[PDB]
C-alpha cells in the first residue's frame, strides 16, 4: 500500500502512477500551519516534475477529517499566508487533483477541496465554510470559484449562514462528484485515477488550462499560452526557427503546412 | 411583530436586527409603478446606514404574491426605469438581502429575486419571466446572472419558452435555496437571519463584494476596493499618513509591520 | 412531416415555423466530415435569413444517434476544422437553437449539443466527451461553457475520466432541458418550438445576444450592439439622422423624447 | 448666463443645455466632503432626469483648484463610490473641465467623467499612499485602461503631480488650453455634443462601461435596449394583449437577420 | 504585378503572398453595401484557404478614399459584422492601408484589422450619432483597448476628424508614410511578416483576441492549440487506435511539466 | 554600497531597503536558463520575505544587456511563467532597469515588471516567431493593455528592435535616462515609493492585477483584504470566542455603511 518520501506534518505517497498528498495532523483534525503548506507546495511541485506521476490526490490522514484550516491553538516567526500559493500551485500543475474528503472538510479545508479539479466523497463527509464564524473569509477562490460551482444563490448561503452539509447535501448542489461509503473511498478514488491514465495526458494538461482560463482571464491565458508554447516547440516549424539560429542563418518556414 | 416608517405603496418594518422592505400593492399582485421602486431604493438606503440593522428582506403585502413587475393599467410623467438602479443597490448593499418569496414571483419580481442574496420559498410560490410575451425583457442582471445560479441551459429555458416553475422546480434547479409550507414561511427566513446576525458583518460585506466582482467587472472590484479602504482606514498605519498631513510633517511608515 | 432542401449529408426540413437540420450520416452514427459542417454552415445561414422560421433544431437522422464527431474511417484536400466556425453561428443567429438528442451525444457530437440554447433529450440519449481517448479535445466551447451549465467539477469530471452519461444523469446535472420517451421526442420538441413562436422573435434575440455577451466579452457585446443599432435604425430618430445626410443639411434631433 | 439651482457646498448652473456642477470650496482647494459629495448625488440625479440637459460639467470654483480629495476636518463611510458609479450610469456626457489641482479621490473624479478638458495650469495625481488612502476601484483599474498598465503604476507608486502637457501626452486628458479659454473650448465641446442623436449617445457611453464593468456594465447596455424597445409597435402591442386579456400577436411584423 | 480574380463591387489581387482586398466604389467614396460586404465575407474567406496566402490588405480604389461606411441609397439587417468577426479570426495578419477617408463603419474596420498603414492624407473619425447608427460592439469597446477609454469617448461624442498624425499620437495607426510610398511600406512591412513562422503569428493572433473576446476569443487560441495537438504522434496513435478498435498507448511520449 | 548573497548564475544585492535581482551571463547577452530561472524564483521569494524590502529592482551585469530571452544551449519546460506570476504577486513593487537589449522572453519580464526605467541605449523587441516560439500570456494580452492593440500587435508580427525613445513614445517604459544615470534615477524612484505607506502599495499592485487577471487577480486582492481584516479587534476576537470555546460577541464593534 504506496511508498513513501520525508515529511514532518504532511505525507507524500505513490500508488501505480498515482501520487498522494496527506494531510498529518489528525490531532488537530488536519489544520494546517505555515509549515503544513509549505511542506504541501513542496509536495505538490515534486508531484509536477516526476514524470512518473500521472494524477495527484489530496486528502486528511485518517477518517473524521480532510481539512480544519487555520489554528495557532507561524515558525519565522512572520504572519505568513502562504495557503493562497498552494491555491495557485494546484491549478496551473498540469495534473488533476482529486480531493478524497474522508470527514470534516470545513473552512479553509473546504477551499482546498473546491479548487481540487474533482471531489471523491465519503458518505462521512461535512462540507462547510467557518469564516465569518472565526473571523475569517476568502474572498478569493473560496467565493467566486464556488458560484462557479454551485451556482450564485448556493455560495451566498455557505458563507452567510455557514452551515455545515453532509455529502448528500454536497452531491445534490453539485459540490461533490460523487459519494461512496466509508470503506470504500479508498478505492473508487484509484478507480477514478485509473481512468485517468488511460487518456492523453497532454489533451488533459491544455483542458485543465483551458478551464482555468475561463475565469483566471489573463492569468488562465498564461497557461493555456505555455502548453502551446509547449507543444509548437515539439513541433518541425518551431526546430526550424531555432536552428536557423544556431547556424547564424535566415529561417526558411517556406515548406511547412500551413492550416486555414 | 415588528415597526414601522412611513411609506405609501411599500413597507418598511424591523424585528430585532432584520429590517423587511415589504411591496404592498396586493391588488395588483405587487406589481411596482415608478414610486414604488422609488420608495423601495430610499428604504433600502436607510436600510444601509441604520447601524441597528443587518440583514435586510424584500417581500410582498399578503400571500399569493411576491412581485408582477410593470403594469401602467409613471408619475412625473417622464419614462422612467429605475427598476434598475433597486437592482444595483441591493447588491452593493453591505447586507444581506433575502427574498422571502410566498407566491407569484414572475416578470420583473423574479429578477427582483434573483439579485437578492439568497432566497426563502414558500411552497405556494411559483417562479417565472413573462417579458417576450409582454413585449419585454430583463438582458442584463435577468439574463446573465440567472445563468450564474442555474447554468445557461436552464436560464435560456425560462426567458425562451416563459414557462412558470413551482417552488420544487425552483429547489431542483438550484434558484431558490429552501421550499418550507406557506405558514412557516415567516419564521424560517427570521431564523435564517438571526443565523447571519451571529457573525461577522464585516467578513459579510467583503464576501458578498467578492462574489459580485466574481461577474461585475470592474464595477464589483469598485465595492471591494471601497471595503479595503474602509478597513485600511481603521489601521494605526494609515491614521499616521493623515496625521501627518495635519501635522504638516513627513508621514513615517518606519515602524509598522510589513507582510509577505 | 416537414418539406426539404437539397443536401448530400445533411437533412434541411421545415414544419410550421420551425427548421431542422439534421445530419444524414447515420452509418457512420452521425460524425461529421468538413463537408457536412460546411452543409450544416450553409443550412443555418439559410434558416438565420428565412423570415418564415423562428426557431431551429439540430438532430441526428434516425435513432441511437445525434452525432460522433470527426472519422476519417477532408475533400479539399486541406486538413479543415470548420467545426469552429458553425459552433459560433448557431449562437450569433438570432434565433433558438434546440438540440434534439436521440442517442448518442459523444465527442464533438456533445459540444454541438451544449452550445445548443436548449435541449431536448429521449430517453435513449448517452452523452460524454472522448477527446483524451481519441486524441483530441475542445478547449474552447466545450471546456469554458460547460462549466457554464453544470458546474466546474462536473466539467473537469466528464472530460477527465471521459465517462458516458444517461438522459437521466444529464438531467440531474442541469446538462439538458427534459428528458421524454424515445417515441414522444418528435412531438415535445415541436410543442418546445410552438411555445417559443408565440414570444416576441426581437425579445428573444436580444435575450440570446444577452446570454452570449455574458460569456463570450466583446465579441458577445457586438452581438448585443448590432440588435441594438438594428432597433435604433427602426426609431424616428435615427430615420432623422439619415434623411439629413440625403438632404444635406444639418440634423435636427431637438424635438424627440429624451429618457432619464 | 448662467441659471442656478443652489446648495451649500456646491454650485448648480444651466446654460443652453449645458448644466456645471462646481464644487464651492476653494479655501481648502475644492476639497469634498460626505456632504458635498451627497450634494453632488442629488445634481447629478436631477441632471440626469431634466429633459433639457444634454451635457454635464464637472468643474472646481475658481483657477488654482477643481478637487483635491477628501479633506476631513469637520463613522465617515464613503460616498464617493456612489458618485463615482452614478456619474457612468448617466446615459448624458459628462466633461471634466479641470483648472488646476486634480490629486487623490480629487483625480480619480476626472478620471471616471468621460472626457477631460484641461487648463493649461492643471495638475494631476495621486496621494493616497502618503495620506493613508487608496482608489483600489476605478482610480486604479479604469485609469490603466486610459492611460496603461505601466504608466498607472506610475502615478499610484511614486504620487508625483503632473502638468497639463504631461496628462496629454501619456492620455490622461482629451485637451489643453490656456487657463482663459478654458470656459470656452468647454462648452464648443458641448455645443458640438449637443448636435448629435442623445439615445446613439447614451448607449455608446453604456457600450463603453460594458467592455470594463462586466454584467454591470451589460446592465445598462440591456437597460437602454429595453427603453429602445418600448418604443417599438411590436412592444407596445405585446403590453397592450395583456391589459385587454388576450393572447399577443407580434406574428405580422417584419423580421430581421 | 498583380493577379486578379474579379467582383463587381470590389477587386481582388494576389503579389508574392500578399492578398489585397480593395473596395471598388470611388464615386461614392468606397462605401459598403449590403453586397460589397458579402464579396469581401466570401474574398477574406478564400483567403483564409489558400496556403499561398500569408497576409492580407484591406485598401480604398484610388487615393482620397478608403471606407466612408454604409451608405443606404441602392429588411437591411447588417452583415458588416459578420466581416469584423471573419477578418479577426483569420488565422493570418492584416493591415488596413488607409489612403483617404476612413469614417464610421469604415473606421471600425479600419481598427479591427491588426495593423494600420496610413498614406499623409488618411482622415480618421466616427460619424454614427450624426446618420443615426453606431458601433457599440468592436467599434467603441475595442477602440478604448487602443486608443484609451478618454480618447475612444472623444472620437464617438465629438464625431471629429483626426489627420494622419493625430492618429499615430493617440496610436489609432501604426505608421504614418507619404501618399506616394503607401503601396510600399506596406509590401515591406509583409514582407517582414512572411519571413517569421505562419504558426506562432497565429497563435499570437488568437493569444490577442482571447485577451479581450472571452470565451469567444478563447475558443480561438483553443481552436490552434488542437491543431497543432493534431499533428503531434501521441494524438494520432490515439486517433489510430479508434480505427484499429483497440486500447490507446500514450504511456510511452515524453511527459512535460 | 550593496551587499550581497550569492548564486551561480545571477546576483543578489541589498541597499538601503532595495533589493537587486541581476542576471549574471553577459557572454551570452544575459539570457536565462532554466536554472537561471530557477535562482531567480529563490531571490524573488526571499526579496517577498525580507521585511527589510520594500523595493525590488530586476536589471542585466554591464550595459548593453539586460535579457535576450532563454538561449538553450547548455524535457526543458517553461519556469519563466512561474518566474512572471511570481514577481506580480509580490506585494512589493518592481523595477524594470533596462541598459542594452531587452528582446524575447526578456522583454516580456520587462513587461511583466510594474515600472520600467530606461537607460537611452535600451532596445525593446521581440523574437519568438523567428526563433521557434512564443508568449502569448503576458507576453501579448498584457502588453496591449501598456501598448495598445494596435501597437502590441505590431511588435510580435514584425518582431523588429525599438529604442528608448520609440518604447517611450509607445508608452513601453515610464521613462528615459542617459546610461550614466540609469543607476541613479532608479534608486530614486526607489526612494520615492519607500517614502509612502507598503499596506496602501501592495492593495493597489492587487488592484491592477484584479483589473486583468480575473479570479487569479481577485484572489490576490482578496488576500491581501482578510490580512488587514485580521489586523483588527474584530477578526481576533472572531478566533479567540474558538479558542476560549464560546460563541463570538461581534455585537460591540462599530458598523460601517
Ligand atoms: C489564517 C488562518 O490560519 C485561518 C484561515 O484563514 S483558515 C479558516 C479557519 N477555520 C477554522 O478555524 C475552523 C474552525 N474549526 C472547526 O469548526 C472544527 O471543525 C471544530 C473544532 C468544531 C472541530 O470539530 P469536531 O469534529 O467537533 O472536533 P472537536 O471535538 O470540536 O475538537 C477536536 C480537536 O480538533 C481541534 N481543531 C479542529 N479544528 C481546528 C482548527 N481549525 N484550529 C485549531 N484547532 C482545531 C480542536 O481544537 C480540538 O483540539 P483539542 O482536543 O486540543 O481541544
Ligand atoms: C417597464 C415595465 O414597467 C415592465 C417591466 O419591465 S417588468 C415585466 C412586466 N411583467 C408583467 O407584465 C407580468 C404579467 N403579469 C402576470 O403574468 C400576472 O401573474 C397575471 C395578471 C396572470 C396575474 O396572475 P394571477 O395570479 O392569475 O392574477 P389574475 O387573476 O390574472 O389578476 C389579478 C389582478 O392582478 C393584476 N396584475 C397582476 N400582475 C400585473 C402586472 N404585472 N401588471 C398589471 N397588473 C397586474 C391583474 O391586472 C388583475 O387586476 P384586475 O382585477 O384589475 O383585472
Ligand atoms: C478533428 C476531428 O475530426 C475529430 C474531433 O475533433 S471530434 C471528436 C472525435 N470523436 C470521436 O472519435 C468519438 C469516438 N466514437 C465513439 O466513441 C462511438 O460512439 C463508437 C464507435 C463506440 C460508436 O459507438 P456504438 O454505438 O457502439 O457504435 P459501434 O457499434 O461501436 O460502431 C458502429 C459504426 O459507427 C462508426 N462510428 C461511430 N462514431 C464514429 C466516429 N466518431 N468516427 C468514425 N466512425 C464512427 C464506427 O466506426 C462503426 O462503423 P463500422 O461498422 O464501419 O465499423
Amino acid at each position: 500500500w504506496e511508498t513513501l518520501r520525508e515529511y514532518d506534518e504532511i505525507k507524500y505517497e505513490f500508488y501505480e502512477g498515482i501520487a498522494k498528498v496527506t494531510i498529518n495532523r489528525p490531532e488537530v483534525r488536519n489544520a494546517f500551519t505555515p509549515k503544513t503548506v509549505a511542506e504541501m507546495i513542496d509536495a505538490f511541485s515534486r508531484a509536477r516534475d516526476d514524470q512518473n506521476v500521472s494524477v495527484i490526490v489530496l486528502t486528511g490522514e485518517g477518517d473524521l477529517a480532510f481539512c480544519s484550516g487555520g489554528d495557532q491553538k507561524g515558525e519565522d516567526q512572520i504572519p505568513r499566508l502562504n495557503v493562497l500559493d498552494l491555491q495557485r500551485l494546484i491549478r496551473i500543475i498540469p495534473k488533476p487533483v482529486i480531493a478524497m474528503v474522508k470527514g470534516y472538510a470545513v473552512g479553509g479545508g473546504n477551499v482546498l477541496n473546491v479548487v481540487c479539479d474533482l471531489t471523491i466523497a465519503a458518505d462521512n463527509a461535512i462540507f462547510g465554510q467557518t469564516g465569518p464564524k472565526v473571523g475569517s473569509f476568502d474572498a478569493g477562490y473560496g467565493s467566486g470559484y464556488l458560484a462557479r460551482i454551485v451556482g450564485h444563490k448556493k455560495a451566498r448561503e455557505i458563507w452567510y449562514l455557514c452551515r455545515q452539509y453532509n455529502a448528500q447535501e454536497a452531491l445534490d448542489m453539485g459540490l461533490v462528484n460523487t459519494v461512496v461509503p466509508l470503506e470504500k473511498v479508498e478505492d473508487e478514488t484509484v478507480q477514478w485515477c485509473k481512468e485517468i491514465m488511460k487518456h492523453s495526458p497532454t489533451a488533459l494538461r491544455f483542458l485543465k488550462a483551458a478551464m482555468n482560463a475561463d475565469t483566471d482571464g489573463l492569468a488562465g491565458l498564461q497557461q493555456m499560452a505555455g502548453d502551446a508554447t509547449l507543444l509548437y516547440y515539439t513541433t518541425d516549424e518551431a526546430k526550424e526557427g531555432r536552428d536557423a539560429f544556431k547556424e547564424k542563418r535566415d529561417p526558411d518556414f517556406d515548406q511547412f503546412p500551413k492550416f486555414p
